[PDB]
């Protein structure tokens, strides 16, 4: 299967600001032979929604085609349908939710017709996780096993529930569609129960679009915004969540924000950390900060410099020549205090490796 001999570490970054928001994002191919991730990041939507913003991560499987179409067109399918539009002036919460649902069902069918018409060869699919942010609400959107969360008042205020085939209601739909869940996989193949694309799994006669083996139906949750308490939102694929929990990543991201306001750097730190914790998947993360996101702290910055210097001195000493793996192993056995919460030693590997490289460049 995939797996390069060595991971592709190259970061694809973007950042922006507007509407009171700041964001950064990072995607990385990592250990996989193919890159099948995509994202959307836009502040200011067209057609009177200039005060609105939209961010999404798409985790492609069996190809990048579906993820790529979604990242460029999901938003317009969501906003340009009668359900979203309603209405009077400005969409109601119900307009937004129905509009999002209709957009998912319609882009799915759209791609299906395009493929049939052009005899498409790919059999790809994609998760989608995102937030549509209005002046007064954050609407979380989830379809698949990517995941998003909102940090408010230093805590995980909300996170999306992953769609897995073994989930009771998913299992039920799958079984009613003539299929089975074997361990965690639909008919022993697919490890997600909801996705755009995967049309081979949406061919059951006598069942509607949302009653197929795999469903394109998103789950949407409206959270009223809190200007005072809202801190940040994290959107990421399972490449991140497979190795870091909600609380851990929230704590870790806070610790990094206390050291720098460069959001691309914080996203890169998350991605590298997850690679070093053993993630062998593509990884994508979007970090969206609100006005009251944690601020850089002089004391945090000092502590980070102190820790870096301390690690540098440990490496010098441990090098009496042990390889990097053995140095990491020794450092781990020393139970070093004050490592980043959640990130731990893995989140300091870049600092450790840089010193190691200076001392053992060959
Ligand atoms: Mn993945």
């Amino acid at each position: 299967g995939a797996f390069l001999d060595k991971p592709k570490m190259e970061k694809h970054n973007a950042q922006g600001q507007g509407n009171g928001l700041r964001y950064g994002l990072s995607s990385m191919q990592g250990w996989r032979v193919e890159m099948e991730a995509a994202h959307t990041a836009v502040i200011g939507l067209p057609s009177g929604l200039e005060s609105w913003s939209f961010f999404a991560v798409y985790d492609g499987h069996a190809g990048s085609q579906v993820a790529k179409y979604c990242c460029e067109h999901l938003l317009d399918h969501i906003t340009n349908n009668q359900d979203f539009k309603g209405s009077a002036g400005a969409p109601s919460v119900e307009n937004v939710k129905n509009g999002i649902r209709t957009g998912f069902l319609e882009i799915d069918e759209h791609m299906r017709v395009m493929s049939e018409k052009k005899h498409g060869a790919d059999r790809s699919g994609s998760t989608a996780v995102g937030v549509l942010i209005s002046p007064q609400h954050t609407y979380f959107i989830n379809c698949g096993d990517s995941r998003g969360l909102l940090c408010r008042n230093r805590k995980v205020h909300f996170f999306t529930q992953d769609h897995k085939p073994s989930n009771p209601l998913e299992k039920e739909r799958i079984q009613n569609a003539g299929g089975s869940v074997m361990i965690q996989r639909v008919n022993g193949s697919l490890a997600v129960s909801r996705a755009l694309g995967d049309f081979d799994y949406k061919c059951v006669h006598g069942k509607g679009p949302t009653e197929q083996l795999v469903s394109p139906e998103p789950e949407v949750h409206d959270i009223e915004r809190s200007e005072e308490d809202d801190q940040f939102i994290i959107l990421a694929c399972d490449g991140i969540w497979d190795v870091m929990g909600n609380e851990e990543l929230c704590d870790f991201v806070r610790s990094r924000l206390e050291v720098t306001d460069d959001l691309e750097k914080v996203c890169n730190e998350v991605v590298d950390t997850c690679l070093y914790k053993g993630s062998r998947d593509n990884m994508s993360v979007i970090l969206i900060c609100f006005p009251n996101a944690p601020k850089v702290s002089p004391e945090a910055v000092k502590k980070e410099a102190e820790l870096d210097k301390y690690l540098e001195c440990r490496v010098e000493e441990i090098i009496k020549v042990p390889d990097l793996v053995h140095v990491m192993r020794t450092l781990a056995s020393e139970n070093i205090p004050s490592l980043p919460p959640g990130g731990e030693l893995a989140s300091k590997r870049n600092v450790i490796e840089a010193v190691y490289n200076r001392l053992n460049p060959y």
